[PDB]
């Protein structure tokens, strides 16, 4: 095979955001040669007195455009010196089965391609996510040295004429002009590392017996023609014995049949709708590259995110993974409800808040500080890895309903008894007001300095709900010394209640209020009934504050979850 | 995983021969102790020290008591102390390939449940061949042990609790009682291994062209229902790209569709049909192992297994293997035609007379002193495993056709136009009367050891044949240093012809007799004619000279081949 130095011409926008490089596929198809730029600064980062022996783990979600990006991978990294590719079957290969090969065979970093709950039809979203050596996505440091050489690149070695059949199982060698060592192509079976992982974290016979022995319950799995569809057929189903008839859209199409990858209440209408027949004890849905999950009940009955974490830490013990390493740690974002907290709070284990991103979990679990982590956004997973994992979740939630041998609902609701709960809604604002949440978000910093209103007694609807705190955000790494940016305010007091006003930072076109809202209640009768209803207090007071309605210009519901 | 004793009782019929034990299904099924204890003498060949950091590995070949055989593998070898079982997916695994895999991740040896060439049903025949260290079948000083030991078992160790899933890939781990190191299950897939290690010895590249591509060479290859054909659709059908519809029969039925899979035209008579028609270019029948292949060419061409191996050796620097390892020398048994010998004679290297058997070229392969092998039992081979391979075969066979771009017919044609032709055949009698065939040969010894027969003149026509040489065949191996007997009468005639007499039934019930006659012609317009009637006076010398009609009462053969 020939290797050509191919010169190119920078591009400015090629920067990563909280996870990875996403952009409309047009831009990727439509720009000459956007891809392969990118390509070659991340080949970069790897010093050249390194890449001989070096190998590179490539996946993807099977998404649009995921087959051409493979090929770019394979020939830019064969001519830049890269020993070793190893590419999953057809390419497919989710992040959490990445990080898990990754620290399997010792690989000095891995390339995924997906733009993760951003839909991926031929007209939608498309990206490109780098995972570091431990196996979780590269810390900010990597990522925008990723992007100051997307700056300053003048050009790129391409074998042009190294084509790789990615369909068929099995290690080949690939010969380039004067290189003494060849270049190497191994391709994987897709779900094989992945299963045999999840094979020594639960007890794959007592899950076995739930979901095909003396009663069977029955589960409805939706994959959202997703990465991990091939997963729950070969794991769920065709290993632990769960009947054909659970693994629903399991087989990944380009397009995802249309629908978005993010799985929930308005995008994930489908599954819900079934779950209301009653006749499905458990029911979940994946994201599109299978590192979410979203946890459902009987009837239709729903687990927030926020309390899923904490569910699987009040019973963490039920999973024998955590039984032989312990609860180092648990962990979780500052958006996500105040419920691993409290059971955090009532055993002798830390507890850390982080920035939204799975990013800043990793240094928390490197230095042996973090076990169990999450967020509200659908993402559940622990140290095992080092990238979230909706499988591992999903798994996870079996082997509690496995020991316990109770419902779904009636496990939260003796959780909610045992601590009680904290309500969350991401009730947003998307794209909405050029020129009102300005000084709106700017008027509380300041105001609030008087001496006098530590102690406001109520008077509205019932319930008195005492003083204690009120701040905003930043966040220090306390393994490398990483710092944050002001970004989202948020309103507390004496037991814990919040509104995370999140003001933009790379909204350019417009500013999107996602809202995160928090309200914790105490009382036996007042927490079992009624969702975006019992949170009123909360958005009571977060209503009446600025005149918002007559000060800024907003009373049109937007995306509910 | 608890580990339990029982105390069996011994059987005096357990005896492994050149391909281990072959029996009847029904006597290892019901028959209470029968299996668990060949098995169990198998792994006690292997020192109690040398287990636990040692691997066998484990495979069938997809019919009746193969599943329920390797479940008892697992058990009595993890009792036992074996580290590692690697088995292929289900359980499917070919011989060819368990000699790969074994060499290839250097297991001490491996066990094989294939039952050669017998039909596998209910009621048929089942095997267990034990292979060693270098991959090839153990030898008599290993086979003596196993039924040494099998006649004298008193206690057997065994696992009654271990359950394997087979058919879903990669390591169980299994934890047995009073063992701190655990049981490890590796499940690989079937074709892999083996696959990539025919990426390396062809050219897939010049392979692909040639079937899929506008100048494309129609095939058709048979796989006889049994395990070789998941082997066919990956490597033929997948990954060189030839239509699905061109691999017929390629799914290892559990009867094997009842006929035997053996390359005889009569038990390949589907494929020779579909080949006479005319739109095929090359054909191919297999067997329920994957050592022996029959190929065919345009229109029903016969290829005789004996000129296939020196249509190899004249065209081998074109299958990349031998250019890049070299020729260390040729072989082919004594009852094969000479034609390898035409081709090692002007292409001057060392060629290798040895007895009917495998063991015979596995010593000159691990001596280094032999790449290429013939045997006139539709078979050919080389040092790339240490076992015979019938798709290797197939594949060689391409690969001198995309080099040659020529016919099946007019590379035979030309090579006997350059070497002349070996008319061979080989007669059989199948049930003769044990003691009047031995009397026959001992007659037939005592004729050709006198003074006087070293110099006879035999006539049927216008050719005279004069006995240049006439001997009982004896070897003695230059590896072993043993000396092998009997072996074989040959009535060699000054010309090149030969007449070869084989008692194969010298050890249990009735004999059969092995009659090869072997005829060299150099004029071009004779090499056309049909081998029947070319052979025909040398075979009224055969059976003048053996009297064979009046020992055995037989006036006509019951195979001719
Ligand atoms: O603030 P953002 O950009 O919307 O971030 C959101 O999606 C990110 C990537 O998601 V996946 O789409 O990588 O599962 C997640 O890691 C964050 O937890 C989530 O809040
Ligand atoms: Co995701």
């Amino acid at each position: 095979v020939k290797i050509v130095t191919v010169k190119t011409k920078a591009y400015p926008d090629q920067k990563p955001g909280t996870s990875g490089l996403r952009k409309r596929v047009k831009v990727f198809q439509s720009s000459t040669n956007y891809a392969e730029n990118f390509i070659q600064s991340i080949i970069s980062t790897v010093e050249p007195a390194q890449r001989q022996e070096a190998t590179l783990v490539v996946g993807g979600d099977g998404r649009f455009y995921m087959k051409e990006a493979i090929q770019l991978i394979v020939r830019i990294a064969a001519a830049n010196g890269i020993g070793r590719l190893v590419i999953g079957q057809n390419g497919i290969l989710s992040t959490p089965a990445v990080s898990c090969i990754i620290r399997k065979i010792k690989a000095i970093g891995g390339i995924i391609l997906t733009a993760s709950h951003n839909p991926g039809g031929p007209n939608g979203d498309f990206g490109i996510k780098f995972n570091i050596s431990n196996g979780g996505p590269a810390p900010e440091a990597i990522t925008d040295k990723i992007f100051q050489i997307s700056k300053t690149i003048e050009e790129y070695a391409i074998c042009p004429d190294l084509k790789v059949d990615l369909g068929v199982l099995g290690k080949q060698q690939f010969d380039l002009e004067n290189k003494f060592k060849p270049f190497t192509v191994e391709i994987v079976d897709s779900v094989e590392a992945y299963a045999t992982m999840l094979r020594n974290i639960f007890d794959f016979n007592a899950l076995k017996e739930l979901l095909s022995g003396p009663n069977r319950l029955k589960i409805r799995i939706d994959a959202m023609h997703g990465v991990v569809g091939p997963y729950v057929k070969k794991i769920l189903c065709e290993e632990l014995g769960a009947p054909a008839n659970s693994a629903v859209n399991c087989v990944p199409l380009e397009d995802f049949g249309g629908h978005h990858p993010d799985p929930n209440l308005t995008y994930a209408a489908d599954l819900v709708e079934t779950m209301k027949s009653g006749e499905h004890d458990f029911g979940a849905a994946f994201d599109g590259d299978g590192d979410r999950n979203m946890i459902l009940g009987k009837h239709g009955f729903f687990v927030n995110p926020s309390d899923s974490v904490a569910v699987i830490a009040a019973n963490i013990f039920s999973i024998p993974y955590f039984q032989q390493t312990g609860v180092r740690g648990f962990a979780r974002s500052m958006p996500t409800s105040g419920a691993l907290d409290r059971v955090a709070n009532a055993t002798k284990i830390a507890l850390y808040e982080t920035p939204t991103g799975w990013k800043f979990f990793g240094n928390l679990m490197d230095a042996s500080k973090l076990s169990l982590c999450g967020e509200e956004s659908f993402g559940t997973g622990s140290d095992h890895i080092r990238e979230k994992d909706g499988l591992w979740a999903v798994l996870a939630w079996l082997s509690i309903l496995a020991t316990r041998k109770q419902s779904v609902e009636d496990i939260l609701k003796d959780h909610w008894h045992k601590f009680g709960r904290n309500f969350f809604t991401r009730y947003d604002y998307e794209e909405v007001e050029a020129e009102g949440a300005t000084k709106m978000m700017k008027d509380l910093e300041a105001l609030m300095f008087d001496r006098s209103f530590v102690g406001k007694q109520f008077s509205a609807n019932d319930k008195v709900y005492t003083v204690e705190k009120a701040d905003n955000f930043e966040y220090h790494d306390p393994v490398d010394g990483s710092v944050s940016k002001n970004q989202g305010l948020r309103l507390i007091f004496a037991d814990g209640s919040r509104i995370i006003f999140r003001l933009s930072g790379t909204g350019s076109a417009g500013a999107t209020i996602r809202l995160y809202i928090d309200s914790y209640e105490k009382d036996n009768a007042k927490i079992n009934q009624d969702p975006q209803v019992m949170l009123a207090p909360l958005i009571s007071i977060a209503l009446k504050v600025s005149q918002l309605q007559e000060r800024t210009g907003r009373t049109a519901p937007t995306v509910i979850t």
